């Protein structure tokens, strides 16, 4: 379905599966001291491989699990997207612009 | 002078030195096919020094070369800051509502 609608779903799962996944008081997981989060993608998906290793296996966690997979292919196919169209140096200009746009509008 | 002060002149800088940069007619750089711009962050420091390689140097452009190479230390900075503190594992899941609140709640 919508991959919208699905986030919307899957932060509901995360909420109904709390007292299993933190029940493990001796993993110390990788958590990111700022907020720009697309930045730590993947310091965050190896996060979910340890959580999901050391949980038991027990049939509606994984559907929690199954969901953060299907987002994490798509963050990973448009990392892929990132170096694919070859452009002249106008268009990679305002890219360049709107990423610093961006920077000065959005972080910190 | 500090970072978000760079980041206001590096954007006045590239609009001030356009036509310097695309003389390059012939110069094809990678450009993302899409706007969220902050996964292809290392992709677009391989496309400023190539343009940084096919342009005149000693002049005033200089300024939005060496800016810019500020700024990349600035982001390297962020992005080891993913990964240095380990902590439990409920606040690792309290990053990820977060994360997951954005992308649905807030996507860039």
């Amino acid at each position: 379905i919508p991959t919208s609608a699905l986030v919307k779903e899957t932060l509901a799962l995360l909420s109904t599966h709390r007292t299993l996944l933190i029940a493990n008081e001796t993993l110390r997981i990788p958590v990111p001291v700022h907020k720009n989060h697309q930045l730590c993608t993947e310091e965050i998906f190896q996060g979910i491989g340890t959580l999901e290793s050391q949980t038991v296996q027990g049939g509606t966690v994984e559907r929690l699990f199954k969901n953060l997979s299907l987002i994490k292919k798509y963050i990973d196919g448009q990392k892929k997207k990132c170096g694919e169209e070859r452009r002249r140096v106008n268009q990679f200009l305002d890219y360049l612009q709107e990423f610093l746009g961006v920077m000065n509008t959005e972080w910190i």
